[PDB]
Protein backbone atom coordinates (compact mmCIF):
# COMPACT_ATOMS: atom_id res chain seq x y z
CA UNK A 1 0.00 0.00 0.00
CA UNK A 2 2.09 2.90 -1.62
CA UNK A 3 1.53 6.39 0.29
CA UNK A 4 1.11 9.75 -1.11
CA UNK A 5 1.70 12.96 1.22
CA UNK A 6 0.88 16.28 0.46
CA UNK A 7 2.01 18.98 2.52
CA UNK A 8 0.27 22.52 3.40
CA UNK A 9 3.28 25.18 3.41
CA UNK A 10 3.15 28.96 3.17
CA UNK A 11 6.11 31.39 2.40
CA UNK A 12 7.54 35.04 2.02
CA UNK A 13 9.74 35.25 -0.89
CA UNK A 14 12.38 37.75 -1.34
CA UNK A 15 14.10 38.31 -4.73
CA UNK A 16 18.11 40.46 -4.68
CA UNK A 17 17.85 42.95 -7.21
CA UNK A 18 20.43 45.89 -7.74
CA UNK A 19 18.23 47.80 -4.35
CA UNK A 20 18.59 44.94 -2.45
CA UNK A 21 21.89 42.32 -2.64
CA UNK A 22 21.67 38.83 -1.11
CA UNK A 23 22.58 40.12 2.65
CA UNK A 24 20.09 42.55 2.28
CA UNK A 25 17.80 40.16 1.62
CA UNK A 26 18.15 37.60 4.06
CA UNK A 27 18.54 40.06 7.03
CA UNK A 28 14.85 41.71 6.13
CA UNK A 29 13.52 38.22 6.39
CA UNK A 30 15.52 38.39 9.42
CA UNK A 31 13.59 41.11 10.45
CA UNK A 32 10.30 39.93 9.20
CA UNK A 33 10.41 36.94 11.13
CA UNK A 34 11.35 38.44 14.78
CA UNK A 35 8.40 41.15 13.87
CA UNK A 36 6.14 37.85 13.42
CA UNK A 37 7.77 36.41 16.40
CA UNK A 38 6.99 39.91 18.58
CA UNK A 39 3.25 40.32 17.37
CA UNK A 40 4.29 43.03 15.51
CA UNK A 41 2.67 41.66 12.33
CA UNK A 42 0.84 38.18 11.39
CA UNK A 43 2.72 36.00 8.82
CA UNK A 44 0.02 36.61 6.63
CA UNK A 45 -0.24 39.92 6.77
CA UNK A 46 3.86 40.42 6.40
CA UNK A 47 3.19 38.05 3.32
CA UNK A 48 0.74 40.67 1.54
CA UNK A 49 3.14 43.16 2.12
CA UNK A 50 6.22 42.02 0.99
CA UNK A 51 6.32 38.68 0.08
CA UNK A 52 7.61 38.88 -4.36
CA UNK A 53 5.55 35.59 -5.14
CA UNK A 54 2.22 36.77 -6.97
CA UNK A 55 1.14 33.30 -7.36
CA UNK A 56 0.83 33.31 -3.12
CA UNK A 57 1.68 37.13 -1.52
CA UNK A 58 -2.05 37.94 -1.58
CA UNK A 59 -3.66 34.50 -0.18
CA UNK A 60 -0.80 35.45 3.00
CA UNK A 61 1.84 33.13 1.33
CA UNK A 62 -0.63 29.81 1.66
CA UNK A 63 1.00 27.47 -0.99
CA UNK A 64 -2.29 25.00 -0.70
CA UNK A 65 -1.62 21.53 -0.64
CA UNK A 66 0.71 19.80 -3.19
CA UNK A 67 3.64 16.59 -2.88
CA UNK A 68 6.44 18.32 -1.92
CA UNK A 69 8.68 17.14 -4.60
CA UNK A 70 6.70 20.29 -6.83
CA UNK A 71 8.78 22.78 -4.66
CA UNK A 72 12.75 23.65 -5.31
CA UNK A 73 14.69 20.69 -3.36
CA UNK A 74 16.59 23.43 -0.94
CA UNK A 75 12.76 24.67 0.00
CA UNK A 76 12.11 21.21 0.36
CA UNK A 77 14.80 20.37 2.88
CA UNK A 78 14.24 22.97 5.22
CA UNK A 79 10.25 21.94 5.10
CA UNK A 80 11.00 18.59 6.41
CA UNK A 81 11.95 19.70 9.71
CA UNK A 82 9.74 22.31 11.06
CA UNK A 83 6.82 22.00 13.41
CA UNK A 84 4.04 23.17 13.83
CA UNK A 85 3.97 26.97 14.15
CA UNK A 86 7.59 27.31 13.55
CA UNK A 87 9.18 29.35 10.90
CA UNK A 88 12.34 28.47 9.21
CA UNK A 89 15.51 30.68 9.05
CA UNK A 90 15.58 32.06 5.71
CA UNK A 91 16.18 29.64 3.19
CA UNK A 92 17.58 29.88 -0.54
CA UNK A 93 16.28 28.19 -3.45
CA UNK A 94 16.80 29.05 -7.14
CA UNK A 95 14.23 31.67 -6.68
CA UNK A 96 15.44 34.28 -4.13
CA UNK A 97 15.13 33.77 -0.18
CA UNK A 98 12.20 32.65 1.52
CA UNK A 99 10.61 32.29 4.95
CA UNK A 100 8.60 28.81 5.32
CA UNK A 101 5.87 27.54 7.70
CA UNK A 102 4.67 24.08 7.37
CA UNK A 103 1.02 24.37 8.35
CA UNK A 104 0.24 20.74 8.03
CA UNK A 105 0.43 17.16 6.25
CA UNK A 106 -1.88 14.32 4.90
CA UNK A 107 -2.23 11.04 3.23
CA UNK A 108 -3.87 11.12 -0.19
Amino acid sequence: AISVTEVHARHILLKPSPIMNDQQARLKLEEIAADIKSGKTTFAAAAKEYSQDPGSANQGGDLGWATPDIFDPAFRDALTKLHKGQISAPVHSSFGWHLIELLDTRKV
